């Protein structure tokens, strides 16, 4: 149900290193244990020559911290890719600096608080307020029940421990 | 670390029936799980004549909910109560109409971020946005990291399931 998106978006842009400051999801459950689904915490975004996404992050699976690599296909629209999985997760660019924040989404293609997650990427291990303020905004809209926020000390850390 | 506080508090008027709407705490892990250690349930307040405060609460304990009952021990300060247990942990009412909202906060008594719990009562199994902003709005100052709300179906299932 998202309906914010970053007009004019460069994904050439967003690549290098980024920080999963805050979390956000429809549902308790995604995010609620260490190994909840939509529980991933972001390295690096590596955007491809062909404008796709791939994406480097941690999850934490069966009981440790385990590095992933997901591509995220690139769309007609520019600020929305496709997860290349089952289920159709789509990604969503809400707003981005590309130097400090940036703020994107994930839905289970299905509705609003159907199956949805939220992310405040920031490029440095610091927290970020005016940041936060815009994700907290930009969620105001959306039916979220759980909302994550890390640490500086835990940003340094793999898997936010 | 708790800045707002309840002028005038008739703690008799706050008895009855009560839903937590929403629940934040300074660190993640002490609402993290199901069976954390401030992931709890209120379900009646019943103020004692002299002015102390029996509590009745459910609380996800080794795998399932388990009813409890605790007593906060009145204070010189009519807003803040002492929970007789170990580790002094105080209850702070921070607001309310005693007939829609009610705001408070527990902590560990060693500082802000330290061990903070806040929860927004509610009367009824509905989710009151004016309860929740000024939920937020209070918490503002606070360095809260986890954040959980819940539905009017969950409301009206034990712990919350
Ligand atoms: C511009 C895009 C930046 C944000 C990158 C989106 C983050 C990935 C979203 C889907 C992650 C896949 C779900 C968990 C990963 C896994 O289980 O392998
Ligand atoms: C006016 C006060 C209303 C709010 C009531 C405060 C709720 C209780 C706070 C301390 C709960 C004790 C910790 C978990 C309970 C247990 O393990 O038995």
């Amino acid at each position: 149900i998202v309906t914010q998106t970053m007009k004019g978006l460069d994904i050439q842009k967003v690549a290098g290193t980024w920080y999963s400051l805050a979390m956000a999801a429809s549902d308790i459950s995604l995010l609620d244990a260490q190994s909840a689904p939509l529980r991933v915490y972001v390295e690096e975004l590596k955007p491809t020559p062909e404008g796709d996404l791939e994406i480097l992050l941690q999850k934490w699976e069966n009981g440790e911290c385990a590095q992933k690599k997901i591509i995220a296909e690139k769309t007609k629209i520019p600020a929305v890719f496709k997860i290349d999985a089952l289920n159709e997760n789509k990604v969503l660019v809400l707003d981005t600096d590309y130097k400090k924040y940036l703020l994107f989404c994930m839905e289970n293609s299905a509705e609003p608080e159907q199956s949805l997650a939220c992310q405040c990427l920031v490029r440095t291990p610091e927290v970020d307020d005016e940041a936060l303020e815009k994700f907290d905004k930009a969620l105001k809209a959306l039916p979220m029940h759980i909302r994550l926020s890390f640490n500086p000390t835990q940003l340094e850390e793999q898997c936010h421990i």
